[PDB]
């Protein structure tokens, strides 16, 4: 019988004891209510997504697809998902970058121009998801007339994606979101592709396989895809980033004195409070890890919090020190953008991002000041604080 479940209220409020115990003690661990084993070890969250090919994303056409509309990257194999993988990067590299980061710039002044005589911000729910969210519409090209229910939209399809054993109603809110986004984006897929525009949407409708152009919906689902993977993590790792700054003042002073910092800090930010926390795989094969059996068609859960805290991969891992380095003492490669086939295609253009916003915000609020003294965190697949205030000049 066993008696730490990863569904105990007292995990999603504090779950750093459980990944201590689980690595210790079951690091792979079986939870009966959704028939799923949680892995929470380093050396086996990576060996997981580093062998696409006995732990496939197959999980993701149950967990993804009915809100999607269609299938989703990562559920993609081979070519397909090499090319499709490189027409995404496109758009938020090269001159689409470019262009790009000084809109990020207007979108992060104007939030602050909002709140700056008001001497305080909640960086979760004044500015990051809202930063968050129009960062993603610009990307896409999606003008931001209708962003607050595009927000509204997403939280309900994310809600989906990132829940275990949603009750009927909740199912069929987030299924009315789907179907709004697929109302609301269709028609300009459509104008897109009659007049193209320098924006991933366009990308995706002028790409080519074989001379062959994909389905509409299969545009859709990308950018749900898009939509939805650039958003969710974005208002939690700044407030977690401004949050640990502020809870280690010597630190944050370093970060002031010497801005080539932020990069480090924001690495070292997603490693200790990781945003995304989960990330499913199906078992293609009998398989065994320590001494726990796994068959074809199991479910195995890579706990990228836990992972990111293993005493295996870090010295002192449940510190939050901006100052790690492999050239020290223990240092790994963080697994928060996740590895392997699926690495997060986002990840480079999140920390230039990430690193714009902190500058603008380090700039412009003088003398920052922690509100917001205890966080109360939320969410157990992606997960951030409640509200995380901060005072300024
Ligand atoms: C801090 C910010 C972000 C974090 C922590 C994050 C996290 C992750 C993780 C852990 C994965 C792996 C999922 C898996 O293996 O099943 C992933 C994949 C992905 N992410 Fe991100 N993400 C971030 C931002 C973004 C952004 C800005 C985009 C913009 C398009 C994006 C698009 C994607 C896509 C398309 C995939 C699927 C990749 C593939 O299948 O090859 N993400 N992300
Ligand atoms: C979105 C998923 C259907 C596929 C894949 N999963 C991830 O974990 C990341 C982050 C989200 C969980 C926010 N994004 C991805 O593309």
């Amino acid at each position: 019988k066993v008696y730490n479940s990863i569904f105990d209220q007292a995990y999603e409020i504090d779950p750093i004891p459980y990944f201590n115990f689980l690595r210790k003690h079951d690091p792979v661990h079986y939870e009966e209510s959704i028939d799923a084993y949680f892995v929470s070890k380093y050396k086996d969250v990576k060996y997981i997504l580093k062998n696409n090919d006995i732990f496939n994303t197959k999980t993701l056409a149950k967990r993804a697809e009915p809100v999607m509309k269609d299938r989703v990257l990562a559920q993609m194999s081979g070519q397909e998902h090499k090319s499709k993988k490189k027409a995404i990067l496109k758009g938020m590299t090269g001159k689409y970058l470019e262009n790009l980061m000084p809109i990020l710039e207007k979108r992060t002044n104007d939030i602050i121009n909002k709140h700056i005589e008001k001497k305080e911000i909640d960086i979760v729910n004044d500015f990051g998801k809202v930063f968050a969210v129009q960062s993603s519409m610009d990307l896409l090209g999606i003008n931001l007339e209708n962003y607050e229910k595009i927000r509204e939209w997403h939280n309900g399809i994310a809600k989906f994606i990132t829940s275990f054993n949603l009750n009927d109603e909740e199912i069929k809110y987030s299924l009315e979101c789907s179907d709004k986004l697929e109302n609301y984006l269709m028609p300009l897929i459509k104008d897109r592709k009659k007049s193209t525009k320098d924006d991933l949407i366009s990308i995706l409708l002028e790409y080519k396989n074989d001379e062959n152009s994909i389905s509409d919906t299969e545009i859709l689902a990308l950018s749900l895809n898009v939509l939805l993977a650039a958003t969710e993590p974005v208002d939690k790792t700044l407030a977690y980033l401004f949050y640990n700054l502020l809870k280690n003042p010597e630190q944050f002073e370093s970060v002031k004195n010497n801005p080539k910092l932020i990069k480090n800090a924001i690495i070292e930010t997603l490693r200790y409070n990781s945003p995304v926390q989960l990330i499913p795989r199906q078992v293609s094969k009998p398989f065994i890890f320590n001494n726990t059996e796994l068959q074809a068609g199991d479910t195995v859960i890579c706990m990228i919090g836990s992972a990111n805290r293993d005493p295996e991969a870090y010295s002192n891992p449940d510190e939050f020190n901006i100052h790690r380095s492999s050239d020290n003492t223990s240092h790994s490669q963080n697994l928060s953008f996740g590895t392997g086939v699926h690495t997060c295609v986002g990840a480079s253009f999140s920390l230039i991002q990430l690193e714009m916003v902190a500058i603008l915000l380090l700039k412009r609020l003088k003398n920052i000041k922690l509100k917001t003294m205890e966080i109360t965190e939320h969410g157990i697949y992606t997960r951030g604080p409640k509200s995380m205030v901060i005072s300024f000049d």
